[PDB]
């Protein structure tokens, strides 16, 4: 299963089914800045699904690899302005970092995978 440019299509229909989650209602857009004021102090780079799908469709992902940095600095993120662990937004963002990891795991192999067989003759 060789191909180089395959990870974009199975990126845009995982990001597909992370919109039809209910767990995504909070990573979505960005976090809005008037309800918690403090966030820019806490968060040096907002990052949101919408952000990810408009990188990708602008053909500024070069490699999974990219996408998946983004999608885990959503999650990383939620847990840095998390009061508690047993917060609804944060409790939210693990289960939705499970299902992505489930899924973006064989994307990546795949890629790279198929960028080792095109270099091995080279
Ligand atoms: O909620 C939103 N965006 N993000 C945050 O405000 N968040 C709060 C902070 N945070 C945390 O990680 C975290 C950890 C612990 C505490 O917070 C990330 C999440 C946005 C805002 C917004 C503004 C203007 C119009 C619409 C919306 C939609 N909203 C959600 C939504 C999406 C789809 C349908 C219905 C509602």
């Amino acid at each position: 299963s060789y191909d180089i440019q395959a990870w974009k299509k199975q990126c845009e229909e995982l990001l597909n089914l992370i919109f039809q989650c209910e767990d995504s209602e909070p990573f979505r857009q960005p976090v809005d800045l008037l309800e918690y004021p403090d966030y820019r102090d806490i968060i040096d780079t907002p990052m949101d699904f919408a952000t990810v799908r408009e990188t990708l469709e602008a053909g500024n992902y070069e490699s999974p690899m990219e996408l998946c940095k983004d999608v885990r600095l959503i999650f990383s993120n939620s847990k840095a302005y998390t009061p508690s662990k047993r917060s609804r937004i944060y409790s939210m963002s693990l289960r939705l970092s499970a299902f992505f990891e489930e899924h973006i795991s064989s994307v990546l192999s795949d890629y790279k995978s198929a960028l080792r067989f095109h270099k091995r003759n080279t």
